[PDB]
């Protein structure tokens, strides 16, 4: 199988349950506070580990704090290696969630902001064949990795802000969701006509494959040779959080096992679909057996 | 020699998240900065007592077993502050979102503070104290039971003013509301708010021995059976009034401990508060005893 590395962000997700969204000037008691391992990078790494069942190499910067210990415990159980501890607080997502389950989020990069080129063990990274990237660490690091990686480079443009055009030519896969491809098109092409056309324009910048994740509507794969729409599974969704992360990790697992990109898209679609039926981010990541039972079923 | 002071109350980590604009529902926003500060009214007062009294402080408080509790223990240890109790809940924390205008909003997780129940109070040890500082940031039943049982001077800072039962007042030697608090308290317990002086008087009728109303710029009002003395404050360039009341209460108590009369103690606390409002922050604003003395001498 091909070896996967994720280079990206780890967060502790601090979920503050409240009756209503706190108003400016208001002091409100949290009904609950619960912490969970998180981060787009980690979510993808955890997906790879759980679905691939061969652990994951995950280059990520965390702190030296309790939350860091918590993440390491999580990583260690899953066979996830490659974390780097720094003296900053672990990256944090402060997630205020009201009684309806709507949320908002303040993100503190913390340790994630220390994941700079100088800390990448490039020799060890060259041992990998597939590389997963997002946009929650310094963009220059993500860019350098995409530039230097000999292997399949998958870039999740999430969030879409702060991305330089130089990265695209180095990508094998660009995996925006619908909101991201819109922002990205406006940004780089000065307009947003459609998903298909935006995807086409990215192929012009050197991106080999665009996979547009379309939620209910499924996924669009666009490359030189085809524009394949893949419908998704009709599930009862409860929480779409991390669905895209799950898609990317499971997609990468499939490629690692020698599946063609279309097969891999189907496999990750299955995984993502299971995940939206569960509350939470990493807690929603299905086990491989669950993904298989889905596709068999 | 000096009277021994105990604080029974709250310890909080204040987590200040600096943002461009208030985060909207459904929005993910990057914090410009995250800065963490020790807080809680109890701790602010204990730290005041320790730093201005220079004899440490007995401070019964519940904290967690987490990194933040470790940081609070280091702070407490260095200042000679003893009596904290560790529990398995997270240390109390407040998540303060501040936009570019300086307007804020706050989510408060009481955590360990909610575990400070009457069953955890070492009453034998507490009876070794002569002055008791209370606020309203732990379960009221605990605050109330302390004020009931304390043989000594009982000082109650009704902060926040909500959730207070009338029973506590008859056990108080000092009630120290600020202006918003005395208003709320008067409305709640006497059905109206006329004036600050009239409210303070009514509290005297419930058995409170002294009311000290903290009026900010306007100074402080002392009300008891024998007098209604207004104390102007010291004209300083204020920058941050955070914890000014906590500093007042702790410094006030230090003065009593050293045998100063309540009027002297008000002056002393006024001076300490006044220096604090000239400095950014809560516990970071607390002056050292020498600073308070240099202030008073300078008049």
């Amino acid at each position: 199988f091909l070896v996967i590395s994720v280079v990206g962000s780890s967060n502790i997700d601090i979920v503050l349950k409240v009756d209503h969204f706190t108003k400016p000037g208001e002091t409100q008691k949290a009904i609950e506070m619960n912490v969970f391992p998180g981060g787009k990078g980690a979510n993808q790494a955890v997906t790879v580990a759980k679905i691939g069942e061969k652990g994951c190499r995950f280059v990520t910067c965390i702190g030296n704090d309790d939350y860091s210990d918590l993440l390491i415990e999580n990583y260690e159980k899953l066979g996830i290696t490659g974390y780097i501890r720094v003296s900053l607080p672990t990256g944090r997502a402060f997630i205020e969630v009201d009684k309806t389950g709507q949320n908002r989020i303040i993100i503190f990069p913390g340790a994630n902001a220390e994941l700079k080129k100088e800390l990448i063990d490039w020799n060890t990274l060259s041992e990998s064949d597939i590389l997963l990237l997002q946009n929650e660490i310094p963009f220059e690091t993500t860019l350098e990795c995409a530039k230097r990686f000999n292997g399949i480079v998958i870039f999740d443009p999430a969030p879409a802000q702060g991305i330089n055009e130089e990265i695209f030519q180095y990508l094998d896969y660009l995996t925006p969701n619908e909101k991201e491809i819109e922002a990205l098109s406006k940004d780089f092409f000065g307009e947003f006509l459609t998903v298909e056309k935006a995807a086409e324009k990215f192929l012009e910048l050197g991106v080999k494959n665009v996979i547009v994740k379309l939620g209910d509507k499924g996924v669009l794969l666009v490359n030189k040779n085809e524009k394949k729409h893949f419908p998704t599974f009709k599930v009862k969704a409860v929480d779409t959080t991390a669905a895209g992360d799950v898609f990317n990790g499971a997609f990468a697992v499939a490629l690692s096992e020698g599946k063609n990109p279309e097969e891999a898209v189907i496999f990750g679609t299955a995984a993502a679909a299971i995940s939206v039926t569960r509350l939470g981010a990493q807690s929603s990541i299905p086990a491989r057996e669950e993904v298989e039972a889905f596709l068999k079923n």
